[PDB]
């Protein structure tokens, strides 16, 4: 098992309601791939390094999880496919939240 930080960028045009749902769905997907979600945070709107879908902004969601390394890729694939998901980045935790 490995601990990861899942960084998700969502459509900046979604409202409080839509963001909450995507956040819940994404969390359900993580667990579906054997993950145990330790922490979640809504980081908010940020100016992307490069526009995605013609929009220079994105809404950031963050998750800290522990899951089988062998399921991360498939998980990353599924999430990138979501309509409201603009960017997915799963990295190995360095200084995990307690």
């Amino acid at each position: 098992m490995r601990r990861y930080e899942v960084n998700i960028v969502l459509n900046p045009n979604l409202d409080q309601s839509q963001l909450a749902l995507e956040k819940e769905i994404i969390q359900r997907a993580l667990e579906n791939y054997g993950a145990r979600v330790e922490k979640v945070a809504i980081l908010g709107l940020r100016r992307l390094a490069y526009p995605i879908a013609k929009d220079p902004q994105g809404y950031f969601l963050w998750y800290q999880v522990e899951m089988p390394e062998d399921r991360v890729n498939d998980l990353a694939r599924e999430l990138r496919i979501r309509d409201n998901v603009r960017r997915v980045m799963v990295v190995k935790s360095q200084e995990p939240f307690l």
